[PDB]
């Protein structure tokens, strides 16, 4: 009804190619850029309209390089997805979801910018965000603020769990099975069932996974990329494009049935 | 010539061995203990004399359980090891150095108290460290200071390598040869590179090992045992316990020729 809707109607092929049906390129953000700790903005180059913007987050001590995969496999799916790295190594998820914020209002200022290639890319009131661990706490925290239209938490780590009874914004937690360093128990787990049953929201346990599983992978360890990609894509499909031709990839089937997921929750329908 | 000897001439099968020639206890210390996280005291029980002290530190975030692995491994060698929380998990390395050296000194005090069960068990002059991650930068970093008599980083992540010139204590750092954590590139290897020649050291990295390689475990991904195990506790033996009998498990081995050891260096004779 928004009109949002880019692309062909979605396949599991198209979901789980390499790529999406857009060709992507890169622009660098230096670190001096102010509030995070510079990245790279993913974008697609042979689209019409405008699109969502998506903010990927590491965790701690941890590169942009971390969670660059989502930059291309989201952007080829028709974002604008700036992968980036944090102030520091040590930011915390409070300082992380700061940074989100920053580098999603960073993305709405180059939209506004000649100088970017994505200016007058971005629908900026279609905000995402992602992040892993610490990041992930980070994308929790701002799902909470009401201004991310969706939140993808990776393996998310963060110290407490009740503030995310504020989430209203579209969750889906990637959790990483065997995630010892966030494990699951004590931080997919109650972040996600803190997150009220009225938010959509999913909660999707990667099998055997371990505390990147849900980072994506280009050479080894790829063995997650169908779900992260089938899973991650339409759910920004469906809540920042508001794309119900990618529901069914979210809601409908059995996830557990995917030899890759462990765990599924979810507030199916949307 | 010492006289810290214990136990029998070792060999390859006493060193790979599930546990060493000594049953172990532990002794919980809560984390209300001043200066780290609280920990476990691993102590051998049915030894005679006194024996070194080994502290074993997590990395960022991780609990004790991360490294938990190295307590019975290495009490049942004869050590007395405490594996240790640390007061938070964002402890950056110089704080897990502090809490390591709090820990020794804890091992120290505990060694003179009628309520423990390591009481009159430590030569408190024969300390050495361990630690995972920021717990091997903290490692790296006591490893400086002239106390500890053997320091065993594991996977070791730290913000610079320039202060580890000042290590004179022998050092064996495990490296995990695809950690992208603390990537051998830019820590273990710069770590191992700076310590002088002249001190004993050895840069065992753990082949395809992920940033957890060197933590020990049981039953999951136990694949580097043998190698932590057979280095590990002749490392401490040789330089904690003076047991040149353990020397050549260090030095003479081809350690690359080891499936588990993707690259070893060091700077043997000892
Ligand atoms: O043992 C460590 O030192 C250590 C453990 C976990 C992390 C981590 O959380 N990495 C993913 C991003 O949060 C960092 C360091």
């Amino acid at each position: 009804d928004c009109g949002y809707e880019r692309g062909p109607d979605p396949s599991v092929s198209l979901l789980e190619a390499s790529t999406g049906p857009f060709s992507v390129r890169t622009s660098n953000v230096s670190s001096s850029v102010r509030g995070f700790g510079g990245g790279t903005i993913h974008y697609p180059t042979n689209t019409t309209g405008t699109m969502a913007a998506i903010v990927v987050i590491p965790g701690f001590v941890s590169p942009e390089s971390s969670i660059a995969w989502w930059g291309p496999k989201l952007a080829s799916h028709g974002f604008v997805v700036m992968t980036i790295g944090t102030n520091s190594g040590f930011d915390q998820p409070a300082s992380r979801a700061s940074q989100l914020n920053n580098a999603l209002d960073y993305l709405i200022e180059q939209n506004g910018s000649s100088r970017s290639p994505i200016n007058g890319m971005i629908d900026t009131d279609r905000l995402g965000v992602m992040g892993w661990s610490m990041g992930g706490g980070g994308t929790l925290r701002v799902a909470t603020e009401g201004r991310v239209s969706a939140a993808i938490p990776l393996a998310p780590w963060d110290s407490s769990s009740s503030q995310f009874r504020s989430i209203d914004t579209p969750t889906l937690i990637f959790a990483c099975e065997n995630d010892s360093t966030a494990p699951v128990r004590s931080h997919a787990d109650p972040f996600y069932d803190a997150i009220p049953d009225s938010t959509a929201k999913a909660f999707v346990e990667l099998d055997g996974g371990g505390h990147t599983c849900a980072n994506g992978s280009s050479g080894f360890g790829g063995s997650y990329n169908d779900v992260l990609s089938r899973l991650g894509v339409s759910w920004m499909k469906l809540h920042l494009d508001k794309d119900q031709r990618y529901n069914q990839f979210v809601c409908g089937p059995n996830h557990e049935s995917d030899r890759s997921i462990s765990e599924y929750r979810g507030t199916c329908p949307y």
